């Protein structure tokens, strides 16, 4: 069976758990690490997803090495979180030691109406960046399968 090794980086507090639980478990209340088997364009795919924001090593270090596609989460409030987003995909580029890694942007708490990021922004760097830009809810599960099936979608583009 087909296993994707998944990792989801970002600055705490962005919603990487919660994007996770709602992808894996189908809920949310306002685990490092998860585990299940789903269908994806009619594909029987284990996932297997490490939350990291790089601050919490070993696991961490291999996790970005064997990892085959990466999320890279921003919070639509948190300007910060969207600035820290070229330091994650630079670290990334670097361990994997390749330009081309299967990735996505993603702008999580979109049902906030709180937002100091301008979709246009990450729109325009998801663009220079050659990868794709989602818009996500974890709350209202707004884009959240999307996010995660996309980025399966890049793991089979690059290994094809
Ligand atoms: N309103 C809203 N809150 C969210 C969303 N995603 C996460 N949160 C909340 O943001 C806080 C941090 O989320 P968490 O998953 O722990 O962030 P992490 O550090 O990136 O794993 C928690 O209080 C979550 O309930 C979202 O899409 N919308
Ligand atoms: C995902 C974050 S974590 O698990 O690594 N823990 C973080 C939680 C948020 N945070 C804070 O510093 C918030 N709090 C405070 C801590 C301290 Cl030491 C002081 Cl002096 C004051 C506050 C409140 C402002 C970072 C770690
Ligand atoms: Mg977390």
């Amino acid at each position: 069976m087909t296993e994707y090794k998944l990792v989801v980086v970002g600055a705490c507090g962005v919603g990487k758990s919660a994007l996770t639980i709602q992808l894996i478990q189908n809920h949310f209340v306002d685990e490092d690490s998860y585990r299940k088997q789903v269908v994806i364009d009619g594909e029987t795919s284990l996932l297997d997803i490490l939350d990291t924001a790089g601050q919490e090593s070993a696991m961490r270090d291999q996790y970005m090495r064997t990892g085959e596609g990466f999320l890279l989460v921003f919070a639509i409030n948190n300007t910060k979180s969207f600035e820290d987003i070229h330091h994650y995909r630079e670290q990334i580029k670097r361990v994997k030691d390749s330009e081309d890694v299967p990735m996505v942007l993603v702008g999580n708490k979109s049902d906030l109406p709180s937002r100091t990021v301008d979709t246009k922004q990450a729109q325009d760097l998801a663009r220079s960046y050659g990868i794709p830009f989602i818009e996500t809810s974890a709350k209202t599960r707004q884009g959240v399968d999307d996010a995660f099936y996309t980025l399966v979608r890049e793991i089979r583009k690059h290994k094809e």
